[PDB]
């Protein structure tokens, strides 16, 4: 069976198709044209993009496929190193860090982070309470202030103080610029060409900034001896039950860098898409606002109250369905195997899972896949296995899933309790790609309900 393949460019094969500032959205369009699987070739490499639950349920069989580092992740590894996100499953430091960190990310571990999440959420609510009448909110900008600050504080007892700034912090300026370089390197022939000497110079300097700050945080905390019980504490003290070993300080640095990138970016995207969909669907916004008012009966939300925001959780899942903010992941075949009864693969062959396309599979979701309908998630158990994968798969799934969802549920609950929202520009969705996805230029107005904190 000849696997479908999109248009080619002579000796460059399919590579120029990714020479665009919206590559995921381009791949989605190709998937619409070509169906559940297509081959994608560039000089010296091939992968296959999967979009159906029928095929993806096979790819998610951990006995048959393991996480691969995409080229994107290999480039991110230059600064995220052998942190959890950019490590191979077979690296000693993956299993050690996994075993050590997993407990501290449980739905139950969120009880300890809740107060610090509220600290940052209240800063956001106060910002918006303090806007004057004519003024508006830059949504992804403020969500990114929130989610960065939340992972910084809950995770490392460090305050980025993003709500005190227009200029986003020297660590973050570097981190953003590092991510940008990694992204550009993808659509770039002859890496060692003298032209990119300046790009390499900046890259190295940004790594230095990120490492300096973080190693200092580490060493201050070690020296100080003062004990929170936060993520960094867990790491400095905790031992892997299997090997009996702790993480070394360098790996700890890589984990912190990873959490700061991983631990905020996709979360700000989620919140921004959720608020986008709410203002475009006023009946949904009203139902969610009713729940927030009924449940959040105290000035400060409790942990248990956040767990009771069932409909707000449905809204977030439906936002993740339509626009999963980490929109792909990569696998390789552990052994020769046949995909879908039709497509033979050799050991080592790669697959890409195109999550937004999976989440539009009409055999799973019905014909109305573009509609925003939180009620799809009335009972999340009703969704078939491997149909909904915004947090990846298996032992390599997102370690931060419960953290992200607790934070997003708390913040969105507070926003809906405290304000009415207006889509005053009738905003036209424009999704910016930086590996991750966000609605660029999304702005709203928020009129206070005048409920005291
Ligand atoms: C809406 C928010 C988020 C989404 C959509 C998301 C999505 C994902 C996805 C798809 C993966 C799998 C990557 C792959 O297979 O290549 C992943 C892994 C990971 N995520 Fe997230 N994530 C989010 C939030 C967070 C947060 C808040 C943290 C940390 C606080 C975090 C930390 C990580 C880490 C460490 C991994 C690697 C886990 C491992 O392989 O051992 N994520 N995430
Ligand atoms: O990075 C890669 O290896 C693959 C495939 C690829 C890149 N170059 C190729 C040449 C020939 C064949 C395949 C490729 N790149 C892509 O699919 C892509 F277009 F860059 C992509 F979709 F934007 C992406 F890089 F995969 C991606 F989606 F941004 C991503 F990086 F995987 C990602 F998803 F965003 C992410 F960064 F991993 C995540 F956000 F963390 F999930």
């Amino acid at each position: 069976k000849e696997m479908p393949q999109p248009k080619t460019f002579g000796e460059l094969k399919n590579l120029p198709l990714l020479n665009t500032d919206k590559p995921v959205q381009a791949l989605m369009k190709i998937a619409d044209e070509l169906g559940e699987i297509f081959k994608f070739e560039a000089p010296g490499r091939v992968t296959r993009y999967l979009s159906s639950q029928r095929l993806i349920k096979e790819a998610c069989d951990e006995s048959r496929f393991d996480k691969n580092l995409s080229q994107a992740l290999k480039f991110v590894r230059d600064f995220a190193g052998d942190g959890l996100f950019t490590s191979w499953t077979h690296e000693k430091n993956w299993k050690k860090a996994h075993n050590i960190l997993l407990p501290s990310f449980s739905q139950q571990a969120m009880k300890g982070y809740h107060a610090m999440m509220v600290d940052i959420a209240v800063q956001l609510v106060q910002k918006w309470e303090r806007l004057n009448a004519d003024e508006h909110i830059e949504v992804p900008e403020d969500m990114t202030r929130l989610t960065l600050d939340t992972i910084g504080l809950c995770g490392f007892n460090y305050r980025f103080n993003s709500f005190y700034r227009d200029q986003p912090h020297p660590f973050i300026t570097s981190m953003v610029r590092a991510l940008d370089e990694a992204m550009n390197k993808l659509q770039r022939a002859n890496p060692d060409d003298p032209a990119y000497d300046e790009n390499k110079r900046q890259f190295q300097e940004d790594i230095k900034v990120m490492n300096d700050l973080v190693d200092k945080i580490i060493a201050d905390r070690k020296a100080s001896g003062e004990q929170s019980d936060d993520l960094l504490t867990h790491m400095l003290n905790g031992k892997d039950p299997e090997t009996g070993e702790p993480l070394d300080d360098e790996n700890i640095r890589y984990q912190i860098i990873t959490f700061l990138i991983a631990g905020h970016e996709t979360t700000s995207g989620l919140l921004s898409f959720a608020l986008y969909f709410l203002v475009k669907n006023p009946h949904v916004l009203q139902k969610a606002a009713e729940e927030a008012a009924r449940v959040l009966v105290d000035p400060v939300p409790s942990y248990k109250q956040v767990k009771q925001l069932k409909y707000v959780g449905m809204v977030l899942n439906e936002a993740l369905r339509l626009w999963p903010t980490a929109p792909a992941f990569s696998l390789y075949a552990k052994e020769d195997t046949v995909l879908g009864g039709e497509y033979p693969l050799e050991k080592g062959d790669e697959l890409m899972v195109l999550i937004p396309q999976l989440h539009r599979d009409k055999t799973i979701w019905g014909d109305d896949v573009e509609e925003f309908r939180p009620e799809r998630f009335e009972n999340p158990s009703a969704i078939p296995q491997h149909a909904f994968k915004p947090f990846g798969n298996g032992q390599r799934a997102c370690i931060g899933q419960q953290f992200a969802l607790h934070e997003a549920t708390l913040v969105l609950g507070m926003m809906l309790k405290h304000f009415d929202f207006e889509d005053h520009t009738n905003y036209e969705l424009d999704i910016k790609e930086t590996l991750t996805l966000k609605p660029e230029g999304f702005v709203v107005k928020a009129k206070s309900k005048k409920i005291p904190l």
